[PDB]
């Protein structure tokens, strides 16, 4: 699994036992995300904290 | 085709069908490229980033 | 301290330890950064590259 | 045996004794070796230092 890093026109190969891609969003601001990384499972929304997942190369 | 990479320095033959070089910049900033490599056909699009392709070996 | 990233647009954080900033380039062509980041100190020794340090946040 | 030096595309015969040839890197830099040669026994890596060996002729 490839995924796509903070700036995301660039990309880094998962760590093993990573195979999710994901994006992470303050929830106050829906425009830019925080952080891009791998992995493993999909963490819950908190109130603060909103995630985007997905499972194949550079989707996040 | 031979292309050069995002350090220029440093090449790589193209994969099957693609037989451009490229330069991708910021849509900001025509001066720093952001990636270099190998595509089939040049994008058009108005996006983020703006590619600037050519047809000849290590022409990007 | 921040530095540049080797697509200089970009930057980071260094890891506590290191506050200089580098571009490493090959030897004799000290006109195309190869590698761009973060160091604790910068190393002397002839090699096949040589690195520019500097001291400041984005001096790279 | 024969080891590649710092600048690796030089090499050298080993004394007698020495039979494994290596590469020395600081922990924080795993880029550029600060040393490379002849030795008889790999030393452990240490909190300062990483060493590669290996037992043929320019592996290092």
């Amino acid at each position: 699994r490839k995924c796509n890093k903070l700036v995301p026109l660039f990309y880094k190969t998962c760590p093993a036992g990573k195979n999710l891609c994901y994006k992470m969003f303050m929830v106050s601001n829906l425009t830019v995300p925080v952080k891009r990384g791998c992995i493993d499972v999909c963490p819950k929304n908190s109130a603060l904290v909103k995630y985007v997942c997905c499972n194949t190369d550079r989707c996040n």
